């Protein structure tokens, strides 16, 4: 781990590239979801290392589910899982995304308001079943009454599977991120990705 | 080309950084920043783009010493009545409703055909993302409304955007328009443009993989 002049506060996280990761190691489209699940644990254990503050998954979106059945299962359980085994581990959990829907997991529904608030821990934030047109309709002030007004201004942008664009991630909190592409795909995450990242970061 | 966007979003960034670098003072550069968009119209007319959108200055912008807004507010002046006399159909959104915002511009404030026209040309003066989402908060009685109701509804959704000065970021640009723009980052300062910038960032998005969705 190097040493770090700046450091953001808040780091956004894309995790993407999953699908072709699978194919191409002759893996189906849906084979490459659950291999996301452990690189989310060396992100979250790098940044409570280091001390970042807060960090927010990209998990899945409304416009995610139009996507086939046999995928959304897939990104869907991996997802689960992930927030699941992020449970186990010392942070403050916030899941944003609308429960008002079938898709929405039960299994995620008591993670909708931060648990362990205000213990002095890391803030791990995950985007479920989320929606940028949901998220700023949700005011009717409008600006703090966002379904996303709990996640702060987003620093730093890190994006995997080599795709520059936010998918519809966050518009208020992303006006003014730095953007941060890897050309590898999620599932190949290395911690020099993050490292990389941290240094075009403090460059700026 | 075999796929082109259908509006592209223009970050014309690196114009103090490209004075200092020839021994000019910071709020020089900004009047070397007119030609180039004026290349950057020729070359989207000629290929046929639908729409281009230039960031001119921001509500933020604004905040920077006096020596520099005179000089980016000129620039910006000069560059739409440049384009108004070119075939064109100009729009500018921003902040009329401020001392800021220049008189000379005002007329444009309704989208304006211009010789033959056909290519919509969009500028953001006295722009701000905040101000452009809160727009819409004033009398919509739902949410269906509010993103109709944004002060920069006439624009469409973003396909491509362009920055120069290599810097990957938004500067609040069109936060309902970009939330599935593809970002291309010149790392050439905005006065240095070269037509293979356009051409270059026109074959990333062409490059694009259409299969993998938003
Ligand atoms: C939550 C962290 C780990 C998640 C493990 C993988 C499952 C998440 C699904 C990844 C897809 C989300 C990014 C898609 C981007 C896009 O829409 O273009
Ligand atoms: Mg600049």
């Amino acid at each position: 781990i190097p040493k770090f002049k700046r450091l953001p506060r808040h780091i956004a996280i894309i995790p993407d590239g999953n699908r072709r990761w699978a194919l191409a190691r002759g893996l189906e489209k849906h084979e490459g979801y659950s291999s996301g699940i452990i690189p989310g644990l060396e992100v979250y254990d790098i940044c409570v290392k280091i001390g970042i503050g807060e960090v927010t998954f990209f998990g899945f979106t409304q416009d995610n589910t139009k996507r086939p059945q046999i995928q959304r299962k897939a990104f869907t359980d991996a997802c689960i899982k992930s927030v699941q085994e992020i449970a186990k581990r010392d942070a403050e959990i916030l899941v944003v995304g609308n429960t008002n829907s079938d898709i929405f997991p039960e299994e995620l529904l008591e993670y909708t308001k931060r648990t362990k608030v205000g213990k002095g821990k890391i803030k791990i934030n995950f985007l479920i079943n989320y929606g940028w047109y949901w998220d700023l309709t949700y005011a009717y002030k409008m600006i703090e009454n966002i379904a996303s007004a709990e996640i702060p201004r987003v620093d730093l942008l890190i994006r995997w599977g080599g795709r520059c664009r936010l998918s519809g991630m966050l518009p208020v909190q992303t006006v003014y991120s730095d953007i941060y592409v890897v050309d590898e795909m999620w599932p190949d995450f290395k911690p020099e990705h993050l490292f990389k990242a941290l240094e075009f970061y403090q460059n700026q």
